[PDB]
């Protein structure tokens, strides 16, 4: 068990549809072809149960021992969230063209700093999904508590 608020350093590998999409392990990232030169790899310091990681990860961490490694399967609600219909919004084509942006199906756009993916364009109506890319997805993580500070 790890008490809520306790500083812990964790390592993790995250998978969606059987594919690694995130990892603290630089070597694994290169091996799996997701290495990002702009990312700082290595264990991540969190406070246990304080919401710095996905809800289901925080939940698992509180149950875990220092040095424990386990795998966890998280439903959307405990991962990147359910795909919320209220975040899928209709916007006039007119407003994109006014702003010199050509809407294209599949294109990621940013409104007021918020990223959104264009679902469709039909008769001047642009449907944009502002949900997280992985919303509605089951994810699987390997997670290890490397150390507890305190």
């Amino acid at each position: 068990m790890v008490e809520k608020g306790k500083m812990v350093k964790i390592s993790y590998d995250g998978y969606v549809d059987g594919k690694l999409f995130d990892t603290t392990n630089e070597e694994l990232a290169k091996k799996e072809g997701i290495y990002n030169p702009a990312m700082i790899y290595g264990p991540v310091a969190i406070f246990a149960g304080e919401g710095q990681v996905l809800p289901g990860l925080d939940e698992a961490i509180l149950e875990m021992d220092v040095g424990e490694e386990r795998e966890v399967v998280l439903p959307p609600e405990k991962a990147f969230g359910k795909r919320d219909p209220s975040k899928i919004k209709l916007i006039p084509l007119s407003e994109f063209t006014k702003r010199g942006i050509k809407p294209i199906k599949g294109l990621t756009i940013t409104i007021d700093g918020i990223p959104g993916k264009i679902v469709s364009i039909n008769s001047g109506r642009v449907l944009v999904d502002f949900n997280h890319e992985l919303a509605g997805k089951e994810v699987k993580y390997r997670i290890k508590i490397e150390e507890v500070v305190d």
